[PDB]
């Protein structure tokens, strides 16, 4: 079609794959809540750096649908499942990233399809990112599955630091 | 006794966080169109404000775990898009000044259920929201008062507010 | 004047009746709640202090017809719902001591009045109602000083109460 | 959708449980009058249908807690108090005729939503309503046909309903 | 038709009976994993369902022999083996919720076809599988909520599920 | 070795459980035509037999899970269906004398395995095949030998086998 409404269609699945992270950096920050409270620290800090990932990719999204003259949207995608035990949280978040990836490819062909070259390029690093978070949440459940709590033993009252501070305002 | 007084604690901290959940994606939102508009500055420190109500998020949140509860997911209200730069600095104040009177009667509860720990954390977190709302007041003041000079001065500057956030990738 | 002594005792048998009606709600909500969870035992029990409240709604209904009153039908103050076990036990134990209180008070009108057939009505219910406490505070300690271990003990339990209700069918 | 369905059968237990409350109190109420007028064996009887609309309220709560939802607590519209033997019988066919007629139309409900098992506790729940229905018109029937003549034969007559309510204490 | 009506019948008939094959096998391969865990409240248990889903599959052969079918001899599905046991009763709870989905529906076939004696069985199946349901769900609410505690109890516990077979030899 | 020696005993193992699920579904299929028929005293025996090829299933499954291994679900072959009476104990002496020969090549296995515990358990299952064998033998022998005689004394007899096999509801 023509430039306006090929900034459109992207401007639509930028705004989905958006509202998925919105969904995933509450989904995750969630299981970091609980992990912590279990204590079981390197967990609690990854899962934490993750959505943090999650956060980039939020604003990434937003950035290039203001480019495109766009507007960010603030609603996040389906709702959040609390209280789940660890194996649960493993296995749904691999579920989660696996589903993402799937829905982000077919995002990049719509962007191809629209010849918007910066836009496909974008879904791909990250489609890539997420991966890496799939491949790890896959082997923590591939753990809990095959080692139960003598994996878990080892992480109790393991580090929980992300790092240095928030960098914020006050 | 006990489970009533922390029952009535959560039910504030609850709140609390949801209007930080509010804040953050209020402010982020701004803080896309500032960059947009490239007023590096601006945008720089609404997003370095937006972190700090994340980390208050992250706080409530923490302390509801250690309670007992668990925190919200759900932002207060809805957030407000395509404000011009004076509404948007207008419209910040009127919410960190509102938020600080929330968090008062917040605090108040907290005492009055004898949980000095939350009351404290309350405390340090109203302190926050007031370097916040005199922010937004004194900017706010200057597009009032100089617009454009002022402006002009915003204008090109860097919008990076430090490193890129440790992430997991 | 005989039937002012009698309007009297009246009006606070049917300020207990009504506050009997409200323990019936009250507890046998729990009583669902804790059959749902299965912890049999602890259901059980609830429903069957709940019968207790029923016996004493009936009493209390007995006794005014006797004086020439109307039993009223409607409990005193709201049911909570969706409580958790240990806000059950302690706002229970709040309630069992706050009818003591209130059934003290009724039985001072009663002597006032010059009627000894209810007072000491309101002092044999009033006997009931400190096992009723003593129980709520007991269960309420156990889960406050063991926790999870102590409720894994209830988990799966008989909710058996004894035969059911013989009724008409 | 799944959870549409139950909320909706839901709402027709709550209904129904309503009801039954309603009946509990009602009945109850003009046990005690029988029992005031010694009528033994009508109040007893009275008394024991009362309970059976116990067993109902009950039966209802039960699935609605095993279908997520919250059991009412409040009864459906108001008693009626301080009425004569022929008003009693002739309301209570009434209200167990209405019951019926209601009961069925929930049944029908849960066949639409696809709840086999709630359709077949309203399907026995009516069973018994239907006893409680005969009851009350060949009592009514009683009454208004041979008046004075039959009540001399329940005059003194026992009240018990059994051994009593397995309670707490 | 006659015999279509019959063979439409016998179809969901066919279809039942091969899913209780299913759960038998499936609720047995568990048995065997929760007794040599030594585990015997809970293999016992899981044996007794087991033994109600070959009583479902013998009463829908015969009901399928009275309509002049041939009852199947294959399950529905595969087992699945080596689960955990909070897996195991997420999925038996799972499993009964869809068993139940689909026996109305089955059961609303037999009505179509005006066939009220099947019909009639598959609601008082339905009903028993209700009960197994409710019975996977406390289970795995007390695995979820109370973890090893509750399993210690179980530990080392009789898994007796009384006399042994009567059979031929 | 340790493992290879329970391996190879598990294998066996796991070949006659097979073969038992196939029994079970082969001679229950045989009693529902043996009732449908109406010769109950065959059909009661049938059903006796294939209850002791459950128990001895569950034996196998037992063992295995001794040895560290997995039960099989998956029966051994095809169940045969419409079979007439004659067939009906032909196959089953048939299907008798084979197993009899399979569980005798398996105990040699587990002997040479040193397994003195799995012999033992196949020579004891071996013993009741053996009742089986001539029992389907004798009643063979009838049905050549006297035909629709041996049956119309067998028409209309009691198809029992007891009281309901005790099971979860
Ligand atoms: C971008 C973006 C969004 C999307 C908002 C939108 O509406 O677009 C975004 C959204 C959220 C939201 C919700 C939450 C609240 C989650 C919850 O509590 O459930 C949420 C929570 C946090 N983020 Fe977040 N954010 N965010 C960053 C960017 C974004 N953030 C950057 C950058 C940093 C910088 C990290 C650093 O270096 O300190 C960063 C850090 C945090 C920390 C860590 C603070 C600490 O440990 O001190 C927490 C907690
Ligand atoms: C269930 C249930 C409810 C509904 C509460 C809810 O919110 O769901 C429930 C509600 C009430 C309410 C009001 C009253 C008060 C009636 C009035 O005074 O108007 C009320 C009254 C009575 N109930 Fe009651 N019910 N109910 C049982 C179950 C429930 N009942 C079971 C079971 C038994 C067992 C029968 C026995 O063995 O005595 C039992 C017995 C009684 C007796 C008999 C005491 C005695 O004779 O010693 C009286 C009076
Ligand atoms: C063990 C075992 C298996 C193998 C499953 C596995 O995968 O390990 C086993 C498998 C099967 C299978 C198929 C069927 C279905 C037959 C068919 O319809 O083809 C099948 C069918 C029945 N079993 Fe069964 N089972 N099972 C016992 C043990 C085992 N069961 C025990 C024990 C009892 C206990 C009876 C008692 O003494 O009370 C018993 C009884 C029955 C009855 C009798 C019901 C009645 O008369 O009420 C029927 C029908
Ligand atoms: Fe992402
Ligand atoms: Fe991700
Ligand atoms: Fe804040
Ligand atoms: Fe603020
Ligand atoms: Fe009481
Ligand atoms: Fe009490
Ligand atoms: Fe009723
Ligand atoms: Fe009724
Ligand atoms: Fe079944
Ligand atoms: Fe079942
Ligand atoms: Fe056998
Ligand atoms: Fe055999």
């Amino acid at each position: 079609g023509n430039r306006e409404d090929r900034k459109a269609k992207v401007i639509e699945v930028l705004n989905k794959a958006r509202a998925m992270e919105l969904h995933a950096i509450h989904q995750y920050m969630n299981q970091h809540y609980s992990l912590d409270d279990m204590d079981y620290g390197e967990l609690a800090a990854n899962m934490k750096l993750i959505a943090i990932d999650e956060m980039r990719h939020a604003e990434n999204f937003a950035e290039r649908i203001k480019e495109l003259g766009g507007e960010p949207t603030t609603q996040k995608e389906g709702k959040v499942v609390t209280g789940q035990a660890v194996p649960v949280i493993y296995e749904s978040d691999a579920d989660q990233e696996d589903a993402t990836i799937e829905a982000y490819s077919q995002f990049l062909k719509v962007c191809k399809e629209q010849g918007d070259i910066v836009t496909a390029r974008l879904f791909e690093r990250i489609i890539e990112e997420e991966q890496a978070h799939l491949t790890y949440y896959e082997n923590i459940g591939s753990h809990i599955k095959n080692l139960g709590d003598t994996y878990l033993a080892k992480i109790a009252g393991t580090p929980s630091s992300t790092g240095t501070a928030s960098k914020g305002f006050v």
